[PDB]
DNA sequence: GGGGCTCGGCGCTC
DNA sequence: GAGCGCCGAGCCCC
């Protein structure tokens, strides 16, 4: 393995050191960590894209030795869960707490295999978003499926740990490479203006209004696709109106309600309608 | 053929080497294999050029020694195959173990001619992505078939050993095109951003929940005819772990010793 | 004038070289000798001096020779009857001697405006084995990207012989397709050149549906019908070969066209090859 | 991880600069030193590093500043009379050590809730020429766009202090308006962008009209007037101000800041303000 | 704050305030100025792009940041100004050509208030085109009111150190927005394919052969906006017409006479006519 | 501000060459020096010089420098070997007469008739005199009278402008009144700002009356004095030989110099006197 | 002014050479030499200076050169019986001396009016094989491009020959068309370009009909033929021709060109050639 | 859905 | 290395 002896290597070695102990994985936090690292680094033209080398690396070391159960599960426990925003919105909404957070548990880590994304589908204004934001920005870097472009949907999710589909129904056109990435299945998606590269398993959540398992085009809509989709989801159905003033859901209450998880674990059934009961 | 002989020449042709007899093929494996040497190369424009350069040139020297029959069979005995999970899922549909081996070893090997291509076609949850993506993955290099960008499909399959077209249905801008892949013919596809490359005959698996043999019906015979169709009908449990990747290669193995005859055919027979 | 430097002198060995050991492309480069092509990628100037080789000695081996010195062979043949592709033809019906004139005809570029030959067949009856030996028999050899339209024709620029795998003659190609299938000079797109020229080169279709009734979108258009016959003969393949039937080697090739001329007849300009002896 | 050179000295001391004067764009810093744009802007490897200072300064401002830094002035002041505003209070009876001494607690965000300012008064009493000065000292700031509906606080968003002019509420933005006018976290839409979220700003608004009256179409209600009341204090100027009196400097904002921060005073929790007997 | 000290640098502060100066401010002009300067630095590759550079900051640094007088009043005094044809086009029409080039240097100066309007009034060839052109052309940035485009107006009157409303013809539907700028009055004006603009108080001159202070409102004509608007402008009536050999007024002469006015204001009124001297 | 270097003297040395040689195009250096454009188009540095040097020399020779490059510099000594010559002598133009008026068109000096109009049949020397001298100028312009929406979009910045077999037409009688009055005039430009025609003597071959604009199937002669009071009109009669040859540009410089030493009175009248 | 160096004196020498040798393009440079064209791509800065060499003598060329300066050969013709286009010309019916004066006339622009020459004739009569013999003789040459209605002659422009190989004229551009034939100039329309005014340039024409006709949407009209006739110089191939006849070598043109300025005959102005001494 | 529209990341050339 | 520039792949509007 020859290793580039230079000042220049020497110097970004030091660096990304540095970014990997400290976890900065973005420039804003970097900012907000050391300022008089960032605005030397900005103060030539070798160094400008030496950053954004830097960040990128930093990412690809952390991928490969931290997934996403060691950033989102606390490291404390709670000792009184009723303030969580999450506990109270999956009990009022039906479910138990303990049945509902196996799953998200049993999410996180893959071990239900195939099942790879939860399925959120209730009327406006549940908490839908609400939980879907907290667990993605929980991450380091999450992805977000561009749904609104239909040639590179998944183009931000290579190399990332949790995706998040914000909206949108399953057209037939991206419900082929949808099957392939909610299924958690190694394949090689398209790059804009690029060659392909590999997607690993990567957890996936997704939050919509409108029914996911029948795919939809322009005027018609096709149910052959129903069963495949069907077999890759949990699908929780929130309906009870969130009421007025509802906090934001706050990082420390996805950390702490995935520590409570870990505590209280129990099996639930391989299912699609989680049961509520 | 001139030698270039200087410190930068020195130091790539030892990268290649380091690259080669590492099985190095991706950054990813790069990092994994050694950190230091990596977080280096990424410094200056130069080096960072020739990582791609590296991985390109290391990727075209593995190939030009081996091929997929070389690394999908074993180099160790079986002594026990009921345990096995390619073979469960052939015995639970009916398909006799050893005669669908035999197609999958010819299938290997390139001995059946145009007929290179094998389609798993069955309901939800039968085991169709298992063995196409344990057959894929036990090989180093795997392209599989853009199913968007209808522009430059087969942009990921100029020099790799096993193509793998997951959930491809067969639209009209792709026919013309898949009717020379799945056939072995050699061709020179389309590249992006590049010249045009030469394509060698390359074994297809194609895993499809819908007929893939009709355009959405006049490349009906033409299609039926390069690819065999091993419909899987039985659904499996939750249980049933995946398709190791060392399942494949005792799979592949045991047939290269209890080959039998293939009667060339579309349907593989039953029983 | 003649640049004489060390660079010059390095170049003029690579040349010189790679023509006396006949490479037109990277990856013969590689399995003639991999220290070469490593060596030569090493460097940052490395990529264009072997892109300007590659191009340089393809050039100088095109302009030293012509289609019908690699087609015909110098040695004679003992027997033509066990050459496939007198099978081939003999099968479906056409004399041979009559198809071999045909065949020598359109290689030495002598028929004038009918510079094409189409063989269109149902499926499995020996069109793609035929093309693809010839094509192969000669170093340089074109293909029509079928799916690309920004530069349909790329790849067509100073080769020996085109060779249309399975083309459908799409409205967008019409005009271009109908020039280059007719022996003439025509303005082709080119990926990073300037608006490149194609030489009068000759062309062997083998779509298995007409090629002579263009598509538009959801219509087909019969208008250009007499513009793309006047300039293509017809070999109306029907028989099913078996398999356990071989694939015409180069040799093969060689060895027909050189019987072709010495027993050569005429043939009279007609559409569809005189059916019969 | 610190770039120590002669580039990355001046890169550093200018963005140092840069957030000090809160400049952000070119305008304001020919406004400022002129010669040192010039000086900037002959070479080619300046003409880049101009616009990355900018970048940076903004970046830097925006993460890591509040508006009580570039609005508390540095340099102590002898004499607050001939201060204009101070004037516009004086004259107007509002005790100056007093009616100033709201605004500072409104500038830290001491007044919680009460995280807003009205200026109330006839038309040439200074209210825009009290808010502009008080709207565009703070680096970035937003004006709250009541007219349009859709998009009233589009450009609240990463302010410093946003800008109430000639406000009039209505029962569409109301629930907004009390979010953004009590300080509190809100999350609002902006055009062709994610909804983006507003962090306690203390805003300030200028309005003849009464700002506690919901306008409704053809009805106006006042059920939100006490809700409007907890959230701002109220400036009734009635004196008109002098044709020759003219607008508000920069400095004469700063240094009535210095010493609105040396003569501080305990001040209410009230709606209304009290007026010096 | 930071200034780099360089040799580039400081021959390009002097290139910018020789720019800022002598009023060029784009390179047409340098060339009809000094030749040599600019087929000089159109030489290499690293002043191919200090020229436009330095023009894009002169133009800027002029524009904004700058008093339009700053090129009305010149430098060198002025002894005979009658040859000045100004002096004669405003004796020609019985204006005392020390009151009314007193009335001009305040109207420039924004010094007569609200009066924020030159209107030379009359038929054509009277000088009006003459003037307001000599006049408009001497500052460095001037615009055009379009009052044909009712949608945008004003759209070139933003960042003009003078305004120039040739031929106007005032509509009811621009009659609000021109008394806040003939008025000289802060004003924000939508721009076509921008945001809308605040026109800072600045001077204008209006040439015409109709009267503004009429507006034209489809077939109707109502004077109800008159009294506000002449409260706004001044009226240098012209009605002799000139000698075909005239001439154009250079920028060199309209120096002089603004310059001949600061070295002879006199005491000046706010009334809505020219007194002419009797 | 003034750079001064190797690279700028050698510069501004071959901007004033193109400036005084009056060059425009590349073809046109070719032309008059193969070898400079040769050597110049060597090393990868001089290839921006090159199109620098032709755009800035054109930009200069428009903003700074006049139509009368028709004058040459050196004595004629005999004109009597002049094509234009003999072309207005065989047509009974005097010499020193038709040469003072065409000198007196070149530098404006009539005020308002501006424009030259050649009148007579094919092949009479018409088109050659107009091509001849319009060739000679740096920057000239055609009026494309055919398009109605732009006619004068190639006038703006001309030192010359040429009106091929012209044609009046009412839509354009109002804008070539305006033109061929020596009048600054406002005109519209295809994909442009309107731009603004200053002074430009014109000269025009035709066979057709211009005093009669055309409008439809119909024929006016309501705007003729004030066409007769903008022009110099010529009635070249005389047929041409056919081995008679195109008209050098050394000629064209020849002729005017002559004209410059032979100045005489001229009468703005329609109708140029003839040399009895 | 002259810049003067070792590169400005190499270039100079290269550019005199391809000017004296006649070369376009690369294809020709390898033909006339080898180690020239190898040599000037090592480097990157020969590989820019080629490209400039062929533009700058393709200029100069096209603009101090004339068609005659090449299609007359630079060495003395002995045997003028095997020339391929003698014998061609003496199997119709024409006296090759006389024949080859009008195509002399053609080429000196001698005939006036009549600038063009017509090659009238049944297929497989040869057409191709003269016109583009002649054709390549010339450095530069155009075809007729009647696809492209709107610029017919967009590549007949600043060019030695023009080849109208195939198409009808359009009504639109008889006027043109005339003028072109006619060795007149007229401005034509360039596609993306401004109008080009294309020079007296002879025409070469290869028909199987009459060319005359003219197009009128529906109409086909012969009204044009006798002006036509007035401007073409006729030749009508008899019979058809041996397809072993083989091709007209560069070299075979230039011996026949310069064979006939060395014994001109003298030519009467009839429609069409004489067939006879 | 078929035309043009600029745009982005890259190469390549200086 | 700067920068420069181009260009294809890609994108959007009518
Ligand atoms: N990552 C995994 N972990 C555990 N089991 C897995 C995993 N991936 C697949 N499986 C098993 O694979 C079995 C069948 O899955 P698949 O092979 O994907 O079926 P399939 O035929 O591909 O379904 P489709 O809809 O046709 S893609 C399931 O019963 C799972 O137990
Ligand atoms: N930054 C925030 N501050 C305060 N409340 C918030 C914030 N973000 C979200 N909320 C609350 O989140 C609750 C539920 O919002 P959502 O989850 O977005 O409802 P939703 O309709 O499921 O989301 P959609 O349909 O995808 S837009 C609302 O009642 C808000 O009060
Ligand atoms: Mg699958
Ligand atoms: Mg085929």
């Amino acid at each position: 393995a020859p290793v580039i002896r230079s000042k220049t290597s020497a110097r970004y070695m030091e660096l990304v050191g540095w970014l990997v102990d400290k976890g900065i994985t973005s420039e804003k936090q970097w900012i907000q960590e050391d300022q008089a690292s960032y605005i030397s680094f900005n103060a030539a033209s070798n160094s400008r894209s030496q950053i954004k080398a830097a960040l990128d690396n930093a990412g690809k070391i952390m991928s490969l030795t931290k997934t996403a159960p060691d950033y989102l599960v606390g490291q404390q426990p709670v000792e009184d869960i009723s303030s969580n925003r999450i506990y109270k919105i999956l009990e009022l909404n039906g479910y138990d707490p303990q049945y509902a957070a196996s799953v998200f548990l049993g999410w996180a880590t893959k071990k239900f295999g195939k099942r790879n994304t939860i399925w959120l589908f209730g009327p406006a204004t549940t908490g839908k978003t609400n939980i879907a934001e907290a667990i993605a920005h929980t991450v380091p870097f999450y992805g977000c499926v561009n749904w609104t472009n239909e040639n590179f949907p998944f183009n931000d999710c290579v190399d990332k740990m949790v995706i998040w589909w914000e909206e949108g129904k399953m057209t037939a056109k991206v419900v082929e490479s949808a099957k392939a990435i909610l299924g958690g299945s190694k394949v090689r998606v398209d790059q804009k203006c690029k060659s392909s590269a590999q997607i690993d398993p990567t957890p996936v959540i997704v939050t919509s209004n409108t029914n996911m398992c029948a795919v939809i085009d322009g005027n018609s809509t096709t149910f052959e696709h129903q069963q495949p989709l069907q077999d890759r989801m949990f699908k929780f159905e929130l309906t009870r109106r969130l009421d007025h003033d509802f906090g934001k859901v706050t990082k420390q209450e996805v950390k702490d309600f995935f520590r409570w998880a870990k505590d209280h674990v129990v099996e639930v059934e391989h299912e699609f309608y989680v049961k509520k009961g």
